């Protein structure tokens, strides 16, 4: 996507080499917004062919409140196996703090449903967040979160979404994030009978590893193509009813694959 | 300050009318960035004149872990009284959660000393945040966070921030909102001994309110002069032992204040 190309650019050129936690170094910058006008497209890179599965099992398993890779096991998602405990748990991580954060005196906050009749009750409101940065439960997760926090947002009947993200890794993990929370609009706008905007990414640390330059070099080289369009398939009665078959993807045809190895 | 004077005129040009939870009636735009480069000079707008005695104030009490408005009284700062209840107090927000976020496990974790932590002793990390959105202590604040999260990022020797507001009322709260940032990195970096990067000021919800129209127009009119300078006299042992003496603002000659509504 042009956007996508020009931040890959942008570290390129200005980014500065530093020492990461890995010790495979970064190149990288600090603040950087991109706005993708959902209206024009679905925002899947083309200039490489990215894989739903993930994507969308993935999303789904965290609108269930369900931090164990099982499910993603079950349905052949292998993202997060790395970060998994002994017995197949990542602690805290973003599916039980969008469905369960736990007050201090020990109730627990259901921010997608809060979120939801948020939609419906109080479009206009200023505070339809989701957070999934828990300060008091950050040291009981595998990983702290990567997209920390995000916004809704409605004007003249479309729904955007504001995504902040912490740390950023352009090349691997950028386009899956861009797709995931561009699919979460689709499926929040259909269930609110809202018609779709604008997803806006703002990023923290937004890097490019070391051994992705070549591939970064080969991806940049590739033409952007029109982008797909989303087609789902079926109203649930619920944003929690949705299934991985709902989804349909016309018009995406991307350049080939670009493997990279994964800096963990 | 020439980014701010941009804004006002994007929200101006760009804006959709929006009603909200006062009923008064604003203009908004949903997702903003913009950076300001502190070696330039110290971001107090220059096209009205502000009172630096509130800015400076506010943010040694919420280093102080004060939610209560007895300090700004001794100190004759009233911007909190429209909300405040009969003893003074504001509820869990701010200096509450930077000082002392309680976890659902009985501890409190301080995360301004974390921060300074992490710029001594790992200053590459990708994790250096603040948050005041505490989901589950929201209903007892007396306003929920506008200003809600905040990232350092170190290049260079040099410290940048990353503030999130999540709504921005732009006349009245967004120039009180930079100077007290750009005030938190020099105090950060002074104590660090870093110099100082770039403030980046992320919105969400950016609005102009209905009674505030004139004022924006009449501030628009203006030529913005010369930056002031800070010059902090003192390094302190801690950063939370700042005093308001500290700080002086050289050369700063503001055009005349322009007076407006708060919506409460
Ligand atoms: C991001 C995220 C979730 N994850 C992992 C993952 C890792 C660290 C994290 N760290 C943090 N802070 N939060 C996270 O959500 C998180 C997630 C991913 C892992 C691998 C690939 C990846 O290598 N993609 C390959 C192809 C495989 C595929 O299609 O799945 C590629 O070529 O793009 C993508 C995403
Ligand atoms: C941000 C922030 C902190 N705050 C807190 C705070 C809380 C709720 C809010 N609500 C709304 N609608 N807008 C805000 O800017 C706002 C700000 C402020 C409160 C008042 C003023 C204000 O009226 N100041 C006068 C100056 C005179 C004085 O010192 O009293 C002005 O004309 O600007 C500014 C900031
Ligand atoms: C809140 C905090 C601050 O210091 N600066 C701000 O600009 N604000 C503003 C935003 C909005 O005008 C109002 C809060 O209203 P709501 O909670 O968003 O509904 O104060
Ligand atoms: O949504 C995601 C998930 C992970 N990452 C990357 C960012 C960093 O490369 C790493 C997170 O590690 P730390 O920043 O905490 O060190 O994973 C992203 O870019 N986006």
């Amino acid at each position: 996507m042009k956007q996508y190309l020009e931040l890959m650019q942008k570290v390129l050129d200005e980014g500065t080499q530093k020492n990461d936690r890995t010790g495979t170094g970064t190149l990288s910058i600090f603040g950087h917004q991109m706005r993708f006008n959902l209206q024009d497209g679905f925002p899947l890179v083309t200039t490489k062919r990215c894989h739903l599965r993930s994507i969308i099992h993935q999303l789904l398993w965290f609108l269930q409140g369900d931090t164990n890779i099982a499910y993603l096991h079950e349905n052949n998602v292998t993202i997060w196996d790395e970060w998994a405990d002994e017995n197949g748990d990542l602690g805290p991580v973003y599916g039980k703090q969008w469905r369960a954060w736990p007050t201090p005196d020990g109730r627990h906050i259901d921010q997608i449903t809060t979120v939801l009749n948020q939609l419906k009750n109080d479009p206009d409101s200023r505070r339809i967040i989701v957070s999934a940065w828990n300060v008091g439960e950050l040291d009981k997760m595998a990983l702290a979160p990567c997209h920390a926090f995000f916004q809704f947002y409605v004007a003249d009947g479309k729904l955007s979404c504001q995504l902040y993200q912490r740390s950023c890794d352009v090349f691997l993990g950028l386009p899956f994030n861009i797709a995931s929370y561009a699919l979460l609009v689709h499926m929040m706008a259909q269930q609110c009978d809202l018609e779709v905007g604008d997803f806006v990414w703002t990023g923290g640390d937004t890097h490019l590893y070391s051994n992705h330059m070549d591939q970064t070099h080969l991806q940049l080289s590739r033409e952007p193509r029109p982008l797909p369009k989303l087609i789902i398939k079926r109203k649930p009665e619920s944003i929690f009813d949705y299934r991985f078959e709902d989804f349909e993807i016309e018009g995406y045809d991307p350049h080939p694959g670009i493997k990279a190895p994964v800096a963990i």
